[PDB]
RNA sequence: GUUCUUCCGAGAACAUAUACUAAAAUUGGAACAAUACAGAGAAGAUUAGCAUGGCCCCUGCGCAAGGAUGACACGCAAAUUCGUGAAGCGUUCCAAAUUUU
């Protein structure tokens, strides 16, 4: 957007390539008009929409019924749950759901828990902290880790921080990271 | 006033205090007749009665018997006095998803 507003033709380039459309930025909501006025215009220059999500084609209506083109490729498939009725206070169903893992899952892994923001992932950290500390030696070693956007670096950097090696006994030590959105995208 | 005295115009005896004192003038207290109008004790109703009480009477010779069982009684029915633990308070709140030039 910082080139075309010297250059409105975009001219030095051939082949445009719009990225992670699906995020809808104020660029890039800006850009994707100008270029389809580009493509009046400038009747040489290719222009390739990706979008990573699996959007209901308005984009191929847009760009005059432009070709889509479908390209699947996930790395491994996901169970998806549900609660069956409808739960009251989240936050408290979100502390005792990370617990409730924690002791029956076998599975080596992580939990990333996804709140609201920091008046929340700084409550969630204390108050799971209780549980497991109630839990005491059976219960493998859980390592509540918050991230938020605005941590600054030191705290930021410890999400890549391994687990525990587990405590004797089997029991699974995991890392809990809380998290709004950013760890999303 | 009437009977006696006489020197004669006075004397003596008898007789002794009635009457809401009115032909009045004033000033009160009871019961009558009845216009239009409704209903007179007893836990639904139709209804004998006998009591109880007292600054309420009437008829009755009356300690008999009657008068709506004479009437009234008919609710705010409030009268010697407390003991317990919680909670506001003593003046006082509320908060940053991601991110680009
Ligand atoms: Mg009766
Ligand atoms: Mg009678």
């Amino acid at each position: 957007l910082r080139e075309a507003m010297n250059s409105p033709l975009l001219d030095k380039y051939k082949v445009l390539i719009l990225d992670e459309a699906h995020e809808r930025t104020l660029a890039t909501d800006i850009l994707m008009g100008l270029i389809k006025e580009i493509v009046r215009n400038r009747a040489d220059i290719k222009v390739v929409i990706m979008s990573a999500t699996l959007d209901a084609g308005k984009f191929q209506r847009y760009f005059e019924d432009c070709p889509l083109l479908s390209v699947p490729g996930r790395t491994f498939p996901v169970e998806i749950f549900f609660t069956p009725n409808a739960e009251k206070d989240y936050l408290e169903a979100a502390i005792r759901t990370v617990i409730q893992i924690h002791m029956v899952e076998e599975v080596e892994g992580d939990i990333l828990l996804f709140l609201t923001g920091q008046e929340e992932i700084e409550e969630a950290c204390k108050r799971i902290d209780r549980e497991i500390q109630a839990l005491g030696a059976d219960a493998g070693a859980l390592s509540c880790i918050p991230l938020y956007s605005t941590l600054p670096p030191a705290a930021q950097q410890r999400i890549f921080e391994p687990a525990p090696p587990n405590r004797p006994n089997g029991a699974i030590s995991r890392k809990c990271v809380i998290s709004t959105n950013i760890a999303e995208t």
